C-alpha cells in the first residue's frame, strides 16, 4: 500500500541510476512499464476504516497516467500504467529529474548517433556546459582525424568554433567523445599529441643553478621566449636533451646554470647575452641529438659537445639500446665536425643504436661535467 | 560461393568494429552464429564443373566447426553452424584474432563486471600494458573514493601498488575506469584533482613578480615545495586560483607578487617566511572557491578575501553540507546563499578590468 507520492520517490532515486536512464532513453521497447501498487493491511482496515478510505481516494486524484482498477466490499488500485516519458517525468513530481531530461532529449536529437551512449551515462560531462557547446563540440568531433593538424597550432584547426577560451574548457569533452570514435586513443596518446598540434605558448623548460648563490630560488621554469632576451647569470651554461636526468648533473659545480629539457626549439641561443661565455651540449646519441647539435653549432659556433663519442658508443653498448623508430636524416646534417658526421655515419649503418641520457654511468658523467669546466 | 578462406578474412574484418566484439563476447543469448555460403553461379557449373568440383572439396578440408548439408545431382554447403567462441576463433584463422581473445577473456572473467564493457570496446587501452597491470589497476578503481588521499601524497595512496613510476603509466587507465563508476567525475576534475592527492613535487604554480628589481626574470615557474622553503621579496602576496587570467591584472604594484594557479594546494601558505607578510586570496565565486578560501585561512589568519562580497556577484548574475569552518559571518551567509540560487557558478575570466584594477589598488596599500 504505497502512496502515489511514494512511487513519485522512488522513481527519481531510480533516475539517478545510469543503467536507468540508457534503458529510458536510448530504448524504445523499455514502454510500457507498469508499478505495483499494493494490497493494504487487513489489520489496518479493520482499526481504521478511514487508513484506506483517503488512500483510496488520494488515487482518485492522480491524472499524470492511468491507474488499473479492480474490485475487492471496497475497491483498491494494484497497478499503475504509464506509457510514455512525459507520463513517466510527470509521475516523478522532481523539478531536477524533468529538467535533467529536458536537457538529455535536446542533445539526443542534435549530437551523433554514436555519442547517445556516452551523454546519458556520464551526465557530469554536460552538467557544467551549456548545450551549444555540446553540441558544437559534438560537430567538431566527428570531422576530425588523427594526425589532422599535421604540425598546425591548435587555434587554427577550429573551423569558425575558436572564440578565445573555447578549447580549455572543452578539451576533456572533446577527448572523450574522440575516444569512442578511434577505440581510447585519444586518452590514451592525449589529445594534444594524438591531432598532432603543438601549443607553442612557452614551450617551459627546466632551470637549475649547479651552485648556490647564483639565484634566489633552486629549481626554476623559464620560457624559450623570455630567454631569447634576457641575461643569465654565470660565467658558463649547459644544455641538456632530456628533462629527468637532472639527477645525473653534479650536486655542484662552479658559476654554472643547466637548462633541462629544451627541446627542439634552439632558437633563443642566438642573442646578444649569450655570446660571451663558454656553452656546452650534452643529449641523447642519435641521429636526432646529432641534428640538435648541428643546430646548436649552427646558432652558436663554440658548441662544445659533451659525452657523444664514439667509445661511450662501444663500452656502453651492451646496456640498453634501441631502434630508432624512424631516421631522423639519410645523410649527416651540416654543421656538425668531421669527427661528428664519422660518428653519424657509424650510427646509421647499425640497426640498433638509441643510447639514451638516463642509462649511463654517474661517475662517468660527474668526470666529463668536471673535465668541461676545468 | 565463398571458399572457407574469404569467410575467415570476412570474419576477421568484423572483429575489429566494436560491435560485433560486444556481441560475441557479454551475450551468451548471442550464440549460435549462421553464416550463410552460397549458390554458385550456374553459368560457371555448366563452363566449368571442376570449377564447382574444386569448390566442394575446398569444403572438404573443413572441420572447425559443422556444415549443414542439404542436397541438390550435386550436393553443396549451404550453411556453416558455429557453436561456441572456440570454433568462431578457429574459423576466423588470425593470429592477431587468436591472442586478442585470449587477454580479453582472461581479463574480463578477472576484472569486475562495472569495466567489462569498456575494456571490450576500448581495445587501445590494454593493448600495450601488461595483464597484471590491467588487473591490478581495476582493483584499485573499485576501492577509491572520491577525496581518498584527503591531502596526502599518491605514493602512500596506494595500497601496495606504489613502485616509482606505475602511477605514470596507469593514471590514464585509471582515470577511465574511475570515470564510469563514478558517472564521469574524475576526467571533468582531473584525476589528481578528483582524488584530492597532490604530490608534492611536480605541482608547478606560476609566479609574477609586479614591480621590476624585486626578481631578476619577468614570468617563473616554481612547485609548491619550493614556495615552502625559499623566503619571498617583497611585502605582499596575492594569491589567484584561475592562472589564465593573468592579463586582468594591473600593470604594477609596489612589493607585490602574484603566484598564480594555485589550484586546491595550498599547504605551503604555512611557513615562517609568509608569516608577518600582508596576503590577499581571489579566487573564483562559487563552493569550491569559498572552501578553497577557507582552507587558506585556516593556514594564515590575516588573510584577506578579495572580489567575493555579495554585491559584486548580485550586480553580474544573468561541497559540505553546513559552512565550513574558515568563514567570517558574511562569507558564511554567502555560501549558503550561493548555495541554492541557481546555477551559482561564475570564473573570473568573466570580470571587466576597470573594476578589477580598481579594488586591486585599493587593497594595495
Amino acid at each position: 500500500a504505497k502512496s502515489p507520492t511514494d512511487i513519485g520517490r522512488n522513481l527519481a532515486r531510480q533516475w539517478q541510476r545510469s543503467s536507468v536512464r540508457l534503458e529510458r532513453l536510448l530504448n524504445p521497447g523499455s514502454w510500457p512499464q507498469s508499478l505495483n501498487i499494493g494490497k493494504p493491511s487487513a489489520r489496518l482496515f479493520t482499526d481504521n476504516i478511514q487508513a484506506v478510505l483517503r488512500h483510496v481516494e488520494n488515487w482518485r486524484s492522480v491524472n499524470v497516467g492511468k491507474v488499473d482498477w479492480e474490485p475487492v466490499p471496497i475497491s483498491l488500485p494494484m497497478r499503475w500504467h504509464l506509457r510514455s516519458p512525459s507520463e513517466w517525468i510527470a509521475a516523478s513530481d522532481d523539478p531536477r529529474v524533468s529538467q535533467e531530461y529536458a536537457q538529455l532529449e535536446y542533445l539526443v536529437e542534435q549530437v551523433d548517433s554514436a555519442f547517445h551512449t556516452l551523454l546519458v551515462a556520464q551526465r557530469s560531462l554536460w552538467l557544467t556546459r551549456t548545450p551549444e557547446e555540446v553540441v558544437a563540440t559534438a560537430q567538431l568531433a566527428t570531422q576530425l582525424a588523427p594526425g589532422c593538424a599535421q604540425g598546425r597550432p591548435l587555434r587554427l584547426l577550429a573551423e569558425h568554433g575558436v572564440d578565445t577560451k573555447f578549447f580549455e574548457r572543452n578539451a576533456t569533452l572533446l577527448t572523450k567523445l574522440l575516444d569512442e570514435r578511434f577505440e581510447g586513443a585519444a586518452s590514451e596518446q592525449g589529445l594534444t599529441t594524438f591531432l598532432d598540434a603543438f601549443e607553442e605558448s612557452s614551450h617551459w623548460v627546466l632551470v637549475v643553478p649547479l651552485q648556490p648563490g647564483l639565484l634566489p630560488f633552486k629549481r626554476l621554469r623559464l620560457t624559450t621566449s623570455e630567454l631569447a632576451e634576457t641575461p643569465l647569470p654565470g660565467s658558463r651554461l649547459l644544455v641538456v636533451e632530456n628533462e629527468q636526468c637532472v639527477h645525473l648533473l653534479p650536486e655542484t659545480l662552479p658559476d654554472t646554470l643547466a637548462v633541462l629539457g629544451a627541446g627542439l626549439d634552439l632558437h633563443w641561443l642566438a642573442s646578444a647575452h649569450l655570446a660571451g661565455k663558454q656553452i656546452g651540449y650534452w643529449g641523447d646519441m642519435d641521429t636526432w641529438g646529432l641534428l640538435m647539435l648541428a643546430r646548436a653549432r649552427l646558432h652558436q659556433p663554440a658548441v662544445e659537445a659533451l659525452l657523444m663519442e664514439q667509445e661511450l658508443f662501444e663500452q656502453h653498448s651492451q646496456g640498453n639500446t634501441v631502434v630508432e623508430p624512424a631516421k631522423a636524416l639519410e645523410s649527416a646534417p651540416p654543421g656538425l665536425l668531421a669527427d661528428e658526421a664519422d660518428f653519424y655515419r657509424y650510427l646509421l649503418v647499425q640497426e640498433r643504436g638509441r643510447l639514451e641520457q638516463e642509462y649511463l654511468p654517474k661517475a662517468q658523467v660527474e668526470l666529463a661535467i668536471r673535465k668541461w669546466a676545468r
